[PDB]
């Protein structure tokens, strides 16, 4: 089925808590000794009650995990697991004739294979994006049998591909939603304003079902708007609305209650209204030049570093990003849970959202350049009303090569007829073409809104007194966006500022680095890496990284390291200096 | 290098023990970021003591494992896992000039690839056949690093393939060995009856260096032989010797010292003689008709279940199967460990010995054909002098397919090149032709010597009754072998023999299978499946499998269950029987 | 209620496999939240079927522990668990009327309640030793529930107390059984050579039921021993009897089929014959002037290190210490399981047999008097009639006091009233009285037959050059037996022969030790510690000990250390300097 807009505020009903569970690493669930599909495999959930016959599992008796989660933290045995694993669940749900009931995933890494009462439901790949089916005719009364297979295997032609640096987390890991929904809904709907235009909201609404010409009103009650339509034979009607809303800033991250009713259905939503565009150097947020005071962070939990899904997470993270003196976090490398970007909408935090082009895709692929254009469309269509996002990003560190290029601008072009109002970016690299003269020399930057890329000056490339003996020159007058930089340290690792992984080497490159990034021309945001220490199967160094990328501002308990202080200080300057 | 013959002979130094590691699923200590290989991993073994400058990883600070073994039984979280570990041993050796050293590995699954000093040595693929390489000119005075990357991710292309029913055991998993030669070494010998003639003994042996041409002397002291050979200019020497030694059987497994005596190099063995060969559906041993009370057996330990390697390990176990009434053993499904055989070879057992081409190979695939038939050559090389192989087998239940019988077909005529006296086999499978009439109709078995097959009458087709109500015939006057039969059960685990995995069910199959087995035509051997309960992870009913084939006639921890006593009371009756 | 001679031999059932169990730290399932004993606690083994009650456990669906085992190596959350863990078997059973059935224990560490069918049998203190109740009359028709309540706490005032060099291993770590017996049975019984004689085989019969008056044969056929003897109204006959066994040998370890038969019951045994004196210095067998070659053992098993209880582990400890030229093994601390004892009877292993009564403990407190006294009472009589049993140990490093002495002489001469044959022993610890001289000065001394004491001169007392200085003296003319020395290794682990726990280290060690017990004047013995490398919580040098005293000559992975073949050495000198 489609997407659904706003899963939140449907009538909704969780399906989370402890399902029953089979690790499969064989596969002996799907396949037969063969090697060919068969009918019995795990999907049908059998209950082994008459052991007069022979079968070779049984959700009813075996151990459970939590969902939503990653499996890595739940168990020993499944830190490094990369495979299938089989999720049952039972339920019941009273269905009133006439409703119908949709079944949404969050997010499921990597592949999901779903059946309901033993029919397959259908069949998902993407680990960061939502998807859903319809049940409404398959539900039967009683106790109703969902199965999950997820396979999170590493695939060459996948995206994310065989390569990237942080940890493979397995599993149903965002949360599991029975949506009831009227017999024609609203489905979809866009509400921002114009492009560069602080005075007209503009947008569309999407129904679903057999009843899909309405008359539909939109509501901001505090804007004293209601704007009336109808939608034509597809269910679809757009409008015009002129109106001067307050605008959200990161200062006053002002949101309006948006209510949308058409004859058959109705939902409400929280809507901020602001204008992005760049002027040469300058990045303008509502007519204004503002510098990006950004911070970046993975999808994973303070203290005990699992798959982040929940509100009380994302505060958490933000909390500390807030008190570095951020209005920006850039999320890495994926589209995050909804919850993460909601907290920073309402918190007053400026968004860079990313989908996983990483490393080396297969770009001569093309089901590999469909699955990644499906999860560009999907992470647009989920938060196109999310006015704290500015920039999507379409990729990471990317060999250059020229079906990579046609890869990109195929997915940047794809962007652009999708939002014609955000910035596209993506984090490109830097090279030293003389001694001392550091630039990003990539055909990708045409395609670019900004001049957005990684360095590690000082951590990869240098010790920390190289920082002082470059500087950066840019052949094209676009805002420079820094989209990573650091280095490593250990909370509570102590020595010389010569020495790696101490905190005063850190501390050290951060003040070196700094000044360095103060006498970049056209600078407009960096958003270093990273705010927290974060799970990675390439950090080997024992007792140091123990399995963590230590490049965290802080630790992955919750603790400031030293440099975090570094980089607060020069955020409060910015602070300043931007009033 | 090629093989060594008998190495337990031969000077050598153990390099077992606990050696350092690093867990790498991704393999960042082989690829950089763009997945190409790099100077500076984690072969160079670069202890990080400079902490001025950055690495990502630190062997001497590491954990350990055991080596030999599986991994998989030694930390929780490597279970399940499949990937890349990395081991690492220093060492000292004095090796006195001109003499030769030699790195040998018993066995390592799957790939293995092996530096030393951060020097390339060689890589190996096949988890079950041994390999060595030489390191006279490597050696450095003090500190030597030996580096071992070894992977045992499930491939297509391999042998075997990405599905089968025991553990995916991966790590070094037999001996690591320093083997000191002289400049000129006997490197391979064989000594054995001439086929089908109790009174000569005939042979070869072949020598490696610089002084090829050499006399040799082949010494039997206790049949007072004394044969004297030369060399030709590429160091191979045959012989035959009239003789008539004792010949060895289960009962009296007769073994003679033999000793080689070249001018540069001498070694002892242990090796016995005997004639075997099929007179219809005769098995003739000694020219004595003999039936094969066997029993199955996976290299895998008693009690905690890891990947077997010991003295202790084979004794145990075949003292089991002695209790069980068993003259024959099947090593599954691959070769096993030398001390499995060996200890075989002096206790009384024939042997059975296979390589792991098992279920859906990739038989198209030409670097299959030429994995499957080194492992075949191996196999054969290791063991030729071991008189109680009597059957190289060269698959287990292969789906039947034009390019596999080809495949099958080309193993089974290197074998017959290779080997003219052993019997050749292969496990195929059954078919119900007519409704009670049971049979084997593959053109696989063409090539075989004796008509060997699985089946499962009464487990997995049909219940216990339908053993008592079919019978089997066969279109040739081949000696008809069963290579696996029987049926599940928990030890302790009782209840009415309807029910199945209690002892009782096991119990009641095992009559009634008997019975079957007693009407069965040519019947020469029955390699019931199997002696000891082992890891599986096809095998997944809670409290029941939990990740164990529970088909032993031992449990995993040692005790006979009831179905136990009715076969080894059915191998008394054989026994008194075959007088 | 009594002990039952030969368990083995009579008509049992197991009860061993896989048992229910739940971790109760608290003994939330014994006590209220007032500390008071309650009813409706674990005991009752209700399965929480009805859920519209309210309970806090469910056997029925909790996890697995196997039985026999301690339960430290079977997870890792129990791997340092001391407290109480509840075990649960469900058993059908089918008793004739008029027939009687026991439960049988062979050990439980430490404390063990058991109920049957929610009823409490009885309780248990002492981790080593068995245990019987009677069921005959609460054993019910279809499904019968044992519980046993199960807590390795150290106290105290226990027997071992609150410190010991050896793992807590908790849980059923012997068999569990059924035995069937008639009415009246053949409870007891004694056959063994009078001491000092080897012609004259005395022993008793004891019976226990209604009818303790009956006619007894004892039969011996290979001996054409038949002896009819009436059991009075306390059941009891004794028998002298003139024969010429051949005398059990370590080199020719004889055994006889042993029969036994009252009007009621029977029962068959294994029974060697030997004599057994000192003489002066000398220790005789069989008249036979003798050195006791030994080698001491825990009783852990191969590879895993796990509690031993199967023949399988004893044959291969005691198989090591066969290559290592043993005609004796040193069982410490305690009673070790009978399959060890029985298989160092058949094997040609004299015994050395000990309770644990070690270190620090409560001489002053009768309940502990009772408590090492009953294990006295315990370990002779179950194996009374082992004739490869010489020496009964009642201490080990005890340290001196009045009190302390009081206890041990009242011990010492328990054992002498209970076996007027076998030698008593103890190990003390050795003085040195004047510099460089050494002795043992321990007035414990003039109860026991040798003077047996631990020495480790070499390692803890100096390094091993101060082996190459030291001279012994000692005042009395008893045989000399060294019950420990010796020095800690890790396998594998290679330098300088001054680098401790180095290989080299322990092959210097034993090199210069064995030149010093030459010196000692009336040596007849030694059991070196230790056989294998075993677990205990006091070695803590990461990556040597790891939680494992390394003192083996071989390691707990069956490999054989340096040191073990210099030991070996010597051995192969005795042999021939004794024949
Ligand atoms: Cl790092
Ligand atoms: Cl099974
Ligand atoms: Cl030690």
């Amino acid at each position: 089925a489609p997407q659904i807009m706003n899963v939140s505020a449907r009538q909704t009903t969780s399906l989370d808590g402890q399902w029953k569970t089979i690790v499969d690493p064989f596969e002996n669930g799907y396949y037969d000794y063969r090697l060919k599909p068969y009918d019995g495999g795990y999907a049908q959930d059998k209950t082994y009650s008459d052991k007069t016959k022979l079968q070779e599992y049984d959700f009813e008796t075996d151990k459970l995990l939590f969902v939503p989660g990653d499996w890595n933290t739940q168990r020993p045995q499944l830190y490094y697991y990369e495979g299938t694993v089989w999720y049952r669940k039972h339920f019941e749900y009273s269905l009133q004739p006439g409703k119908r009931l949709f079944l949404n995933f969050g997010a499921v890494n990597y592949e999901a294979i779903v059946w309901l009462n033993g029919k397959r439901l259908g069949r998902h790949i993407g680990g960061f994006t939502p998807f859903n089916f319809e049940i409404t005719n398959l539900l039967k009364e009683g106790t109703n049998s969902l199965v999950v297979k997820v396979d999170n295997k590493r695939l060459p032609e996948a995206v994310p591909t065989v390569n990237a640096d942080w940890w493979n987390f397995g599993g149903i890991t965002r949360p599991v939603t029975l949506i009831e929904m009227p017999a024609t809904y609203i489905r979809d709907y866009y509400v921002q304003l114009a492009k560069d235009d602080k005075n007209m909201i503009e947008g569309w609404v999407q129904l679903e079902g057999s009843d899909k010409e309405q008359k539909i009103t939109l509501d901001i009650p505090e804007l004293k708007v209601k704007k009336e339509v109808t939608t034509d034979a597809n269910g679809y009607a757009s409008f015009l609305i002129k109106s001067k809303p307050i605008l959200w800033t990161p200062e006053n991250p002002k949101l309006y209650a948006v209510n949308l009713a058409s004859e058959t259905d109705k939902v409400s939503d929280e809507i901020g209204f602001r204008t992005i565009r760049t002027e040469g150097i300058k990045i303008l947020l509502n007519d204004k030049e503002i510098f990006c005071r950004g911070i970046s962070i993975h999808e994973e939990t303070p203290y005990y570093s699992g798959r982040a899904y929940s509100k009380d997470h994302a505060h958490t993270l933000l909390s500390w990003a807030k008190e570095l003196g951020c209005n920006f976090v850039r999320l890495a490398h994926y589209p995050h849970n909804e919850e993460m970007v909601r907290e920073a909408e309402r918190m007053g935090f400026l968004v860079w959202s990313e989908i996983p082009v990483y490393w080396t895709i297969h770009w001569e692929n093309k089901d590999t350049y469909q699955n990644a254009e499906q999860q560009l469309c999907d992470m647009i269509a989920r938060d196109k009303n999310r006015c704290n996002i500015i920039i999507w990003s379409i990729a990471n560190e990317t060999p250059h090569s020229k079906t990579r290029l046609t890869f990109l601008s195929n997915l940047a072009n794809k962007a652009r007829s999708l939002d014609s109002v955000r910035l596209i970016g993506a984090a490109m690299e830097k090279e030293e073409v003389q001694p001392g003269v550091l630039t990003v020399n990539d055909p990708l930057g045409e395609l670019l809104d900004i001049i957005s890329f990684n360095e590690y000056v000082g951590w990869y490339d240098g010790d920390s007194e190289k920082c002082d003996r470059v500087n950066w020159t840019f052949d094209t007058q676009k805002p420079v966006f820094i989209s990573e930089l650091g280095g490593g340290a250990l909370y509570g690792h102590h020595g010389s500022p010569k020495e790696r992984f101490t905190e005063e080497y850190q501390e050290d490159l951060y003040i070196r680095h700094v000044n360095m990034l103060k006498r970049i021309p056209g600078l407009a945001g960096t958003t270093p890496w990273i705010l927290k220490d974060f799970r990675s199967p390439r950090r080997h160094v024992p007792e140091i990284q123990d399995d963590f990328n230590r490049k965290g501002l802080v630790s992955d308990k919750g603790q400031k390291k030293k440099a975090f202080f570094v980089l607060q200080k020069w955020y409060k300057e910015l602070t300043e200096a931007y009033k």
